[PDB]
């Protein structure tokens, strides 16, 4: 028989932020030492890997708002 | 027989933040030391891995609001 | 029989941010030492890998808002 | 009248060490964080000072034997 | 009247060391962070000072034996 | 009256070392971060000062034996 | 609803002085001595300050009458 | 509704002085001595300051007869 | 909505002074000594300062009558 | 009859002082006030006079030894 | 009859001082005030006079030793 | 009869001073005020006079030693 599919997501949305001031932010890691030694590693699909990282991150987005959507239809 | 599917999510929404001031934030890890040694690792699908990480993070978004949605239809 | 598919996402959305001032941000790593030694690595598909990283990152986007969408229809 | 002083230490002495191997010694300081805050330093005689030092020492003498002697005569 | 002094120390002494091997010695400082804050420094006699040092030392003498002697006569 | 001084130290003394091999010695400082802040310095007599040093030393003498003597006679 | 404010202060007043003579006034300060010692001054807001002053004042107004008035209305 | 503000201060006032003579006024400071010692001064906002003054002053107004009035209305 | 504001200060005021004579005023400072000593003078906003002044002043205004008024309306 | 007078005083004397060091002296008079009121000052023979003085004296002689003698003969 | 006078005073005398150092001496008068009032002065023989002085003296003689003598014979 | 007078004073005397160093002497009068008021000043013989002085004196003689003598004979 006849198959009728209607997919219509409707969105009216606002992700909003107001900040009078961002500042006077201090992040103070002292340099550093790292060592990695390896024989066999076997990564086969979508593998995300961090080994021996010594990461310092400072992230001050004035907004930093995120909107994420996934729309999927399968037949 | 005939199949009729209607998918219509309707969204009217606001994610909001108001701040007079963000500031005077201090973060103080001592530098650092890391060692990793490996023989055999076997990651086969979507594996997310951190080994021996020494990560310092400072994250001060003025907003930082998140809106996340998933819409999925399957036949 | 006849198959009719209608896919029509409708979106009116705003990711917005107002900041009066971004400033006086200090991030203070002093260099460093890194060593990596390897024999066999076997990365086969979509593998993302970081080994022995010593990353200092400073990121101050005036906005930094993100809107991400994925739309998929499969038959 | 007569004063006679005779002084005579006689020393036969041996300070000895034997070691088969001085090795596989690891000194791996994990970093550190130090802060000092002051009004005045006002150092007027024979002051020895360290302020905010973060000093690492590794000392592996193959012998490291010490012999110390003092002879003093006063009249 | 007569004063006679005889001062005659006699020394036979040996400071000795035997080592089969000095090695495989690692000194690997993980960095570090130091801060010092002051108004005045006012150093007026024989002051020895270190301010804010971050000093690494590796000292592996094959012998490193020490002999110290002092002889003093005062009249 | 007569003053007679006779001063005769006699020394046969040996500071001696054997090492079969010096080697495979690693000195690997992971950097570092130092800050010093002041208004005035006022150093007036015999002052020894180090400010903000970041000093790495490696010292591997094949002998490194020391013998020190002082002889003083005062009238 | 309707709001009516009527503010009507009425002032009929006299500040009066009669003097047969203002005079034969002697101010003869006998000199003086003042000493002040300090490390730092750190003035951050609205200070009215006098430090170590030795100030002589003679003030002889013939009338010197003072009238001070304030009228304030807020809505 | 209708807002009506009427502000009508009425002032008839006299500050009056009668003096038969202003005079024969002597101000004769016997000198003086002042000393001030400091290291740093850090004035950041609206400071009115006098340091180490030896200020003499004579003020003989014939009237000297001040009237001060504000009138403020705010909406 | 409908507003009215009416402001009508009516002032008939007089500062009056009668003096038979202004005179025979002597200001005779016997000198003086001032010393002021400092390292740094950081003045950052609206600062009024006097340092080490030896200031003599004389005033003999014939009237010196003062009338000060301020009229302020804000909406 | 015949008169014989012999006047022969003999003086052998020493006025001595030994000082290692003279110093660190402050004389800081706090000002002062004097008034003296008189009619007639008839001074007729050998008068030494001070009237209404305000005198300050500082006297630090390295020796300051005084020897005074008087020898008088009358017939 | 015959008059014989012998007047023969004999002096061998020493006024002595030894000083290692004179110094660091301070005199700081705080001004002062003096008034003197008289009708008549009538000084008739050998008068020494001071009237109304305000005198400051600093006197630091490296010796300042004094030897004073009078030798008088009258007939 | 015959008059024989012999006046023969014999003097061998020394005023001595030894100083290793003269220095660092400070004299700083803060002014002062003097007034003197008189009608008639009749001074008739050997008068020494000071009226209304305001004198500052600094005297640092390297020796400043004084030897004073008076020798008088009358018949």
């Amino acid at each position: 028989g006849s198959v009728q599919i209607v997919y219509k997501p409707v969105d009216l949305s606002k992700v909003t932020s107001k900040c009078g001031s961002l500042g006077n932010i201090h992040h103070k890691p002292g340099g550093g030492q790292v060592e990695v030694k390896s024989e066999k590693l076997d990564f086969k699909d979508r593998v995300q890997s961090k080994i021996g990282s010594l990461d310092n991150i400072t992230h001050v987005p004035g907004g930093g708002n995120k909107k994420i959507e996934t729309h999927k239809l399968t037949f």
